[PDB]
C-alpha cells in the first residue's frame, strides 16, 4: 500500500451532483492531514495498519523550541482520507500510465472502508473525513509548508 | 529524485498574513524532491515524465493528452520532505535529501529545462527555502508518483 500525506491548514471535497456541472462539498477538514491513499493487488491487513500508524503518529508539526514535534493527534487535528489507485499508475513503460497493479474497485472499496473504519477506532469518530470512492472529486486544498510524505509499504514487512 | 505529480484545476502559491507570488490554472502541481546523489540524468526523467505524461481525457478518449498538448501549466515546487525516511521512528529524517545549496542550484537547473523544453510562459515557481502556502484545486485528483531509482 501506498500514502501521500500533506500537511493542510483546510480541506474542501466536492463531487458532481444529482445537466451536472454542479460541485457538492461533501467533506471538510481544517487543519490536519490529506491522505491519498493506494491499495494494491495483494495488500494484506498488516499494510493498512501501517498506513493508519503513521498517518496517525508521524510528527508533522513543531512547537516553540521543538520541530517535526506533534503528531495529528496532538494538536486534534483531522485528517481526510482520499482514495488514489492512480499511486500504482505505472510510468515505468509508455507516457500513458498503467494501472494493472492497483486492485480490482469492488475489493478495494470494502478494504478501504475497513481502514477508514480502523481510522476512527485509533483515534476519534469525529476528526476522519473521507471521500466518495471511484468517485470524480474536487478538492481544494491548502498546503501547509508545503509537507509531502510518502510511504510505500511494499519497503517493509 | 522523487516526484508527486498532482492533477490542478489551478494552484495559488503565497508567502508569508501571505502574499501570493505565483498561481496557474489547470495543469499540474509537481512537488519535486531532490536525492544527495542525483545526476542531471535524474532530473531528465522527471521534466520528460511530467511533460508528457498523459493524464487527461480527450472528449471520449482517457489517459490521452498531456500539459504540453492543451498548452496548460507546470508549477514547480521543492518538497525536501519526501525524503523524509520514516521507517526509524515517527520523526522523519531527511539524510538522503539533497543539501539546500546545491539543491537550490540543481532546482534552478531544471526549472531552465522545464522552460527550454516547454515554454518558459508555462513554468511557475516558489522561494525556494522558504514556508509556502499552495491552495491546490485538485482536479480528479489525479495522484502520481515516481522515484527515479528504479528505471
Amino acid at each position: 500500500m501506498r500514502v501521500v500525506i500533506q500537511r493542510v491548514k483546510g480541506a474542501i471535497l466536492s463531487v458532481r451532483k444529482e445537466n451536472e456541472k454542479e460541485l457538492e462539498i461533501i467533506s471538510e477538514i481544517k487543519n490536519g492531514l490529506i491522505c491519498f491513499l493506494g491499495i494494491h493487488k495483494n495488500d494484506t491487513w498488516e499494510d493498512a495498519l501501517y498506513i493508519i500508524r503513521k498517518c496517525l503518529n508521524l510528527r508533522l508539526w513543531n512547537n516553540d523550541n521543538k520541530t517535526w514535534d506533534k503528531n495529528v493527534k496532538d494538536l486534534n487535528y483531522e485528517l481526510l482520507i482520499v482514495s488514489q489507485f492512480t499511486l500504482f499508475g505505472n510510468t515505468k513503460k509508455g507516457n500513458k500510465p498503467d494501472f494493472h497493479l492497483a486492485k480490482e474497485p469492488n475489493e478495494a472499496l470494502i478494504f478501504y472502508n475497513k481502514i477508514i473504519d480502523e481510522f476512527k477506532k485509533q483515534y476519534n469518530d469525529d476528526k476522519i473525513k473521507i471521500g466518495k470512492f471511484g468517485n470524480y472529486m474536487n478538492i481544494d486544498v491548502t498546503n501547509d509548508g508545503p509537507v509531502t510524505i510518502y510511504i510505500d509499504t511494499h519497503d517493509i514487512n
